[PDB]
């Protein structure tokens, strides 16, 4: 079903506050680049995991922007609720195959955190949503949040035109 067509669900996690901001930008270039008004952000810390991870629609969009945590934090539990939905038997298997589909946007700090944990729980979120069953519109996208902010903003917005082009073939 045509991108234009669908109901688009901006998920977000944020301790801090700055990928809430991020996640209204794409939702705005994304509103005013498909001229929709079907276009929802949700943070996963107010949300029921299940009803959205459990089972999912054909005319139905996830993108997921998640930034990483080393400590531990509600994130953990998002990816948790995940694992469990991947790995119990009284859920069926690939549960979100009729999703149109979902990509991941994950922010992280290189200059503190190169290496296994850059964008780690972003890295691990894209895992866990194609062993759900959902389609992967998009390959993974990483910001490095120390860049100049400019170059923070650019990099998300190249990820948002390439997954509305993506979308678009
Ligand atoms: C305590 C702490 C731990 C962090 N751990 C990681 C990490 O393991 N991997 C990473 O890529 N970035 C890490 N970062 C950088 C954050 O992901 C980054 O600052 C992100 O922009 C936070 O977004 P928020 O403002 O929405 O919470 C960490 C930052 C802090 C303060
Ligand atoms: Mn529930
Ligand atoms: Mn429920």
């Amino acid at each position: 079903t045509d991108i234009s067509a669908c109901s688009i669900n901006i998920f977000y996690s944020t301790l801090g506050g700055s990928t809430q901001k991020f996640a209204e930008h794409v939702a705005d270039r994304i509103r005013s680049s498909l001229q929709t008004e079907l276009v929802e952000i949700l943070n996963l810390d107010y949300i029921d995991l299940d009803e959205y991870f459990s089972k999912g629609n054909s005319n139905t969009v996830y993108l997921v922007l998640l930034p990483s945590y080393a400590i531990e934090s509600s994130i953990d539990y998002f990816l948790s609720a995940l694992q469990t939905t991947i790995d119990d038997f009284r859920i069926v298997a690939r549960p979100l195959e009729k999703l149109r589909g979902f990509a991941v946007l994950g922010f992280g700090d290189f200059e503190q955190y190169a290496g296994d944990l850059f964008c780690y729980q972003a890295i691990a979120a894209d895992q866990r949503l194609a062993k759900l069953g959902a389609q992967r519109i998009a390959p993974l996208g990483v910001v490095n949040v120390k860049l100049e902010k400019a170059q923070v903003y650019e990099a998300m917005e190249a990820w948002t035109d390439l997954f509305l082009q993506y979308a678009k073939e």
